Formats: structure tokens, sequence, C-alpha cells
């Protein structure tokens, strides 16, 4: 086996509480519109439901955190799209900075010192910003 440890059960129900905007327990497809909208995505009702039900175990509308925990654990283009959320300046990296805005206007918020923490877990070569590669590492896997 590989695993799945305890450090991330407790990550991805943070990254839970930000779909779940309304405690509720359960992640609806206002809930996932919201977020979107505010990731720079305008989708529709047809397209959420789409999405909500290609991820929900018990098909019941909803997506609580079993749902939420089994998805994201054990491809591209959108990746692609997903770099460019962050680079606002299409230059080729993703500061501290751009992290930093895409998570506040998200919901997020965080100190100074868990964007460089966050930047440093995924950042590589050691410059102190994230480029497509260590974007798509990071995320491949
Ligand atoms: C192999 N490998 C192991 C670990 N990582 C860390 C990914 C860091 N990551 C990040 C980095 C740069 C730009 C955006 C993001 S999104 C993000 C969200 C949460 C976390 C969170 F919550 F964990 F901090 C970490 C990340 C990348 C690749
Ligand atoms: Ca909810
Ligand atoms: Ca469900
Ligand atoms: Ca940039
Ligand atoms: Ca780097």
């Amino acid at each position: 086996a590989d695993q799945l440890t305890e450090e991330q059960i407790a990550e991805f129900k943070e990254a839970f509480s930000l779909f779940d905007k309304d405690g509720d327990g359960t992640i609806t497809t206002k809930e996932l519109g919201t977020v979107m909208r505010s990731l720079g995505q305008n989708p529709t009702e047809a397209e959420l439901q789409d999405m909500i039900n290609e991820v929900d175990a018990d098909g019941n509308g909803t997506i609580d955190f079993p749902e939420f925990l089994t998805m994201m654990a054990r491809s591209e283009e959108e990746i692609r799209e997903a770099f460019r959320v962050f680079d606002k300046d299409g230059n080729g990296y993703i500061s501290a900075a751009e992290l930093r805005h895409v998570m506040t206007n998200l919901g997020e918020k965080l100190t100074d010192e868990e964007v460089d923490e966050m930047i440093r877990e995924a950042d590589i070569d050691g410059d102190g910003q994230v480029n497509y590669e260590e974007f798509v590492q990071m995320m491949t896997a």
C-alpha cells in the first residue's frame, strides 16, 4: 500500500469546509457553483449537476465528507487552466502573492507564514515561486 496519513485527513477537511460554506456537512450545487464563479469559471446548472453526481457515491444530491474524502485520494488540460488561475500576471510562475489572493477571494485567510509553507512544500528548484513543472508534479499526484 502507499498510504493516506492523518495529515491529509485533516487537510482535505479544510479543503472540505471551503466548498461547504454553510456548515451543513454537504456541498450542494449552489456551493460548487459559488466556488467556481469565484475561480474564474461560470458554469451552468447542469454542468454542476453533472459534476456532483460523478463524485457523489450515495446519489443523494449532495457530497458529504466521506465522498469528498474518497474522491480526493487514491488529468491535464484542466491543470493548464488551473495554472492560469493563480498566475494572474501570466508570466510563468506563481508567487506567494498570487497563491494568497486566490485564496482570500476564495474565502481562506492565511497568515503571512502559510503561503510560504505552501509554496515551499510544492517548490522544487528552490527560488520561492511555483513554475509549470512544479505545479504539474505536485498535482500529477
Ligand atoms: C509531491 N508533492 C507534495 C506536496 N506538494 C505540496 C503542494 C502545495 N500546494 C500549492 C503550491 C503552489 C501553488 C498552489 C498550491 S495549492 C495547495 C493547496 C493546499 C496545500 C496545503 F494545504 F497542503 F498546504 C498545498 C498546496 C506538492 C507536490
Ligand atoms: Ca453546505
Ligand atoms: Ca453524497
Ligand atoms: Ca505570475
Ligand atoms: Ca520554484
